[PDB]
């Protein structure tokens, strides 16, 4: 039984189908939570859904228990602010929430792709609190260049033709890098993700709003999943129409921003809530669960249930005993695997690849 329902147009998902058919230009985006920030789900569907020849968006740094298969990082002197903490609260957000921030002149990031093709443009976003010179870039073919902003505290953006891997130097102190945009000159097939452990629905609500809309621009996805809501369900702040409302116009500015994209909701898998000593249920889950399909009705957009498929398939306990589950909210990789080979599965219902 399908765990995929779809509310979306013939045409869109037609338009689609043919994208993967031509094998030229896919760019497909994951936003969401802890059940894709690791990148376990996401590269299933990198791997199976396309021919995956590029990479896309990519944080500056990942944080920690975070990961992009298509990437490695090491870094020295560099603090990760996070949107997501309360901690970091009140800074100026770009794309994501996450900021590389050097805490001294000389602050060094090393980054490579695990692919085998190593000439990428790059455009990095980067932030200064000075005119002057913020970054020194030296790629692995040993060309040099600087990110210089022209206003300060202000976000800005740069592309570069570099082989990688290449080294990212801090000359001020402060200076923010705010992700990376790694793509082929043309003809760019790729699966990105921008997820972030412990996120909200709403995440989205705290990041510069232009420069997020910049950034939107910056590359075209032609599918966007939005996985959120487990972490509605487990913190403080829900309420059904603030969730759907703030939803909707998150799913219109994709839209907009991505013309003709199709969009697809995942529904979280069983959320559970500790209690005293015990996992419970979490109240709002169900309600959750049935707003996400309200708005995949109102939106046009598909929704695939991971609770439904956790539950046709013997439940959650069932999946804590296989170890497929954890007792919390998390799965096992075995059990991402199985979730993305099961929507891989129901979408060939409705599309082929």
């Amino acid at each position: 039984s399908s765990a995929l329902t779809s509310y979306v147009s013939k045409k869109d998902l037609k338009n689609l189908e043919k994208k993967l058919e031509k094998n030229q230009n896919i760019g497909i985006r994951i936003y969401g939570d802890s059940h894709m920030a690791a990148d376990f789900f996401p590269r299933v569907i990198r791997g199976y859904l396309i021919r995956s020849n590029s990479i896309g968006f990519a944080y500056p740094l990942q944080p920690k228990y975070q990961q992009n298969l298509n990437l490695v990082y090491s870094y020295k002197n560099f603090e990760i602010l996070n949107s997501r903490n309360p901690a970091n609260a009140g800074h100026n957000f770009p794309l994501g929430g996450i900021i590389a921030k050097a805490k001294t002149k000389g602050a060094k990031i090393n980054l490579d792709t695990t692919l085998d093709k190593k000439n990428f443009k790059i455009g990095f976003l980067f932030k200064a609190k000075q005119n002057t010179n913020a970054f020194s870039i030296k790629d692995a073919k040993n060309q040099s260049y600087e990110l210089r902003t022209t206003q300060i505290n202000k976000w800005s953006y740069k592309e570069l033709e570099l082989d990688l891997p290449l080294q990212i130097s801090a000359l001020q102190k402060d200076a923010e890098l705010g992700g990376y945009f790694i793509t082929n000159k043309d003809n760019n097939v790729f699966l990105d993700t921008i997820a972030i452990n412990g996120a909200k629905s709403d995440l989205w609500l705290s990041w510069n709003q232009t420069v997020v809309k910049k950034e939107l621009g910056l590359l075209h996805n032609d599918l966007i999943i939005l996985a959120y809501g487990s972490n509605d369900a487990l913190f403080k702040g829900f309420e059904k129409q603030k969730f759907k409302n703030n939803l909707k116009k998150w799913i219109s500015i994709l839209k907009t921003y991505n013309k003709n994209a199709v969009i697809m909701l995942i529904s979280p898998p069983t959320v559970v809530q500790k209690q005293g000593k015990n996992y419970k249920l979490a109240p709002d889950f169900f309600t959750i669960r049935k707003a996400l399909y309200e708005v995949a009705k109102e939106e046009k957009t598909l929704i695939f249930d991971m609770h439904q498929f956790m539950q046709d398939s013997g439940g959650k306990n069932k999946w804590i005993e296989q170890k497929l589950s954890l007792n919390d909210v998390h799965l096992t990789i075995k059990g991402y695997e199985l979730m993305a080979k099961k929507l891989l599965e129901d979408l060939k219902n409705i599309i082929d690849y």
